[PDB]
């Protein structure tokens, strides 16, 4: 099969039953399980390239595929059973997967493969191929003597019940509250009318943030807003406190027993960051240069509370509270650039911004899109892109959209690697193929489906992700995609969603749906005007959960909530709520990538280094620099590190000015 059409290139199969699902999942295991014993087996003086790194490569590729047929329905099926077999099918398939990480038989191979052989003769690719897997074998413990390595697992698999806890806890809590209307005062009719009511006057609030976030940020009653975030600061305390207590000393004890001092430089140094020490400096030094703007909205946000308190005489306590930030911060988004959104969504018509949103990137990238006619897809509200090279005819790969909610379906955005664009055996390219999941608000009564600005926002961020998987081209599965550091995968997306805050752009992505009449250039002014409202203290708000993640897996005997309390004063300048416990309440924490909160923002500072230091200079649709970036940044997938692409596109190492100068500092 060439590189030059799409036939034939993907062949996953998105209609299997429970039971296909089933079976190809049993029989995928025990034939990959095979593969591995067969290399585990291999005399170490016989250890050759061709029977231990490509056959563990080979096998790499094979297996992802087939994998993703499995595990993907449980977040697109409509249907109810096919998706419960792929959530089983996910789980068998992850204890495989950590089953076959802790093969001794095969890491002594790998390691006497990367002796005898002689580095310098093959591609750097394959050196890295060798270099990372044997150092995931060592951070797996696999050099350790058979104790210290049933030790880590009694530790692990004690700190995956704890995290299964931690989460299903806050998931299957029901808390709630009744207020009167009077006690919901300022909120919509919207709201209310979608709110159940009491055998009393009463509507019924849960802490489920569709409920708690308007309630937050709208709720002009003092007292509501406050027994709200008292409640939803709350949620399990005993319970989480109660997990954290006895994680976070797992952690540490485990990341010693691997030879790391806290378990923060453990996931660290898989970074861009590589270490704790660094990761404090970032943080540090970001809120010391952003004081000063915190100081100022804080001051802004206290003139608007002492003024509206006399102006409804409720009293003022000369302080911002932790239910009052959202409120004010609100608040000033209406003052300084009143931005109707339900007004400008009128401008956005799905249609539209899937054009815009399309045409710049084929310009930008040097690529085609062309939509796939009769598709073979999970539902029929999918559609199927080709991807194309415009100068080549190259296949890259193919994305497909999935736009609107649907029961069952995965509810938040994302973007999912589907197929890898590596090298097949016998030298020919797998293409690349990516799914776009996001939930936007379907069409309502006669109006198209209509897109708020922040949803266009998302759908650039989104498709960053699937140019990044789709532009990658590695030789090896495991760096394909967006198999990069987890504080660099935010970098492709957030720099793209730059150009939703771009005057020219936006006239490309937008027509009212009605007339058709475009948004004026009065509006437009405005729109990316205020796209740093409030940035202060929302930026010194994530640096604070930032470190009281580090905070968190640099110590044990640390206590979670006066953790978070000390930075809360310290570095955000509102009070976190005596009684509360946050910590108990951050989902980050115990499942996904805990030691890595700071990894968005992080994230942030080299994409804005790379939009206005290059972007920006050369005019942000110049075709060179859109090229350099694909070729650069995207098409090495996780082949290279992070920071040798950014030095290869910047031409000098990465810095904040870029970030600090766009935030106005
Ligand atoms: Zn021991
Ligand atoms: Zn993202």
């Amino acid at each position: 099969m060439s590189s030059y059409t799409a036939a034939g290139r993907n062949v996953l199969r998105w209609d299997l039953s429970p039971e296909q699902i089933k079976t190809r999942t049993e029989q995928l295991i025990a034939q990959t399980k095979q593969v591995y014993d067969t290399v585990g087996t291999i005399a170490l003086k016989e250890v050759t390239y061709e029977n231990c790194l490509q056959v563990l490569a080979d096998i790499e590729v094979t297996y992802i595929v087939e994998r993703t047929m499995l595990d993907f329905p449980q977040h697109v099926s409509s249907d109810r059973e096919v998706r419960a077999a792929s959530t089983e099918a996910d789980k068998k398939l992850s204890r495989f997967d950590i089953e076959m990480s802790m093969r001794e038989d095969v890491f002594q191979r790998i390691v006497h493969l990367q002796e005898t052989c002689d580095l310098e003769k093959i591609k750097p690719e394959a050196r890295r191929y060798l270099e990372k897997s044997i150092k995931m074998g060592k951070r797996n413990g696999l050099h350790l003597s058979e104790h210290i390595r049933n030790e880590i697992k009694s530790m692990k698999k004690r700190m995956s019940e704890l995290c299964i806890d931690f989460n299903k806890n806050l998931n299957e809590d029901d808390t709630s509250l009744v207020f009167s209307k009077a006690e919901l005062g300022a909120l919509p009719d919207d709201f209310i009318d979608s709110l159940e009511k009491t055998d009393e006057d009463k509507y019924k609030v849960t802490l489920k943030y569709p409920h708690y976030f308007p309630v937050m940020k709208k709720c002009c009653v003092p007292e509501t807003r406050r027994k709200m975030e008292m409640a939803f600061h709350t949620r399990c305390k005993q319970e989480n406190t109660a997990i954290l207590q006895q994680l976070l000393p797992l952690r540490a004890q485990v990341a010693k027993l691997l030879g790391y001092n806290t378990h923060a430089d453990f996931v660290l140094e898989l970074n861009t960051a590589k270490s704790t020490s660094r990761v404090a400096a970032f943080l540090d030094d970001l809120s010391q240069k952003l004081k000063p703007l915190g100081e100022a909205e804080r001051e802004f946000i206290l003139s608007l509370k002492k003024k509206e308190c006399e102006e409804r005489g409720f009293e003022y306590d000369g302080k911002i509270n932790a239910w009052d930030l959202h409120y004010y911060m609100t608040q000033t988004e209406e003052l300084k650039y009143s931005v109707d959104q339900e007004s400008l969504k009128e401008y956005f018509p799905i249609e539209v911004v899937t054009e815009g949103l399309l045409s710049i990137y084929q310009e930008l990238l040097g690529l085609s899109f062309e939509q796939v006619p009769d598709a073979h897809v999970w539902n029929k509200s999918v559609s199927l892109y080709t991807v194309k090279d415009k100068a080549t005819g190259e296949v890259l790969g193919q994305f497909y959209l999935d736009l609107y909610p649907r029961e069952g379906k995965y509810n938040h955005a994302a973007c999912f690697g589907l197929q890898p664009g590596c090298l097949l055996p016998d030298g020919s390219r797998m293409m690349s193929v990516a799914a776009l999941v996001v939930n936007f608000s379907q069409p309502v009564a006669g109006r198209p489906s209509l897109l708020r600005h922040d949803e266009v926002r998302t759908y650039f961020h989104e498709f960053g992700h699937v140019m990044h998987q789709i532009c990658a081209q590695t030789d090896f599965a495991r760096f394909s995609g967006t198999n990069v550091e987890t504080d660099f995968v935010e970098v492709p997306s957030q720099m793209l969603e730059n150009w939703v805050w771009d005057v020219d752009s936006l006239r490309k992505l937008s027509k009212h749906y009605k007339d058709g009449h475009p948004i004026t250039d009065e509006l437009l002014e405005k729109l990316v005007a205020s796209r740093l409202v409030n940035t202060g203290l929302l930026t010194l708000r994530q640096i604070v959960l930032s470190k009281v993640d580090q905070s968190l897996h640099t110590n044990a005997t640390l206590d979670a909530a006066s953790e978070y309390a000390k930075y809360c004063t310290e570095i955000l300048g509102v009070a976190a709520t005596p009684g509360t416990n946050m910590p108990a309440t951050f989902g980050h924490l115990a499942g996904g990538y805990d030691g890595q909160y700071y990894g968005y923002l992080w994230s942030e500072v080299f994409s804005m280094d790379m939009f206005h230091s290059c972007f920006k200079k050369e005019g942000i649709m110049n075709p060179e620099v859109g090229m350099k970036y694909r070729n650069l940044i995207l098409k090495p997938g996780g082949s290279l590190d992070g920071m040798d692409m950014l030095q290869n596109f910047l031409q000098r190492e990465p810095n904040q000015k870029a970030f600090l100068m766009s935030r106005g500092l």
